[PDB]
């Protein structure tokens, strides 16, 4: 079975809205998802419809950028850092799950790089 997905709520944690949190949806995330790589990235990594029984063996902290487009359309994040960093773990998940050279992790790479070039500069 998958597990449940991330939270994309939590009346516990406070809420912020930031200039560069605006910019993290409606620049990068929303330039992203457009990419030609990013379709399997969109939602949480769905391991029986996939026949990745292995993957949450190997995943203990899934992230994918449906969640991440939810959690900024929430408010659910305090700042820009907390927001990167779900970005980093859905990379570095594919890098862990799989291996150097395989299909998935090329499309990886090519959104990470992407995704350097995007939020090299935020808005102030
Ligand atoms: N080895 C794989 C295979 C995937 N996949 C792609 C199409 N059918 C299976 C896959 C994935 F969608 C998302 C994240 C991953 O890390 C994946 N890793």
């Amino acid at each position: 079975m998958n597990p449940p997905p991330p939270e994309t709520s939590n009346p516990n944690k406070p809420k912020r809205q930031t200039n560069q949190l605006q910019y993290l949806l409606r620049v990068v995330l929303k330039t992203l998802w457009k990419h030609q790589f990013a379709w399997p990235f969109q939602q949480p990594v769905d391991a029986v419809k996939l026949n990745l029984p292995d993957y949450y063996k190997i995943i203990k902290t899934p992230m994918d950028m449906g969640t991440i487009k939810k959690r900024l359309e929430n408010n659910y994040y305090w700042n820009a850092q907390e927001c990167i960093q779900d970005f980093n773990t859905m990379f570095t998940n594919c890098y862990i799950y799989n291996k150097p050279g395989d299909d998935i992790v090329l499309m990886a790479e090519a959104l990470e790089k992407l995704f350097l070039q995007k939020i090299n500069e935020l808005p102030t």
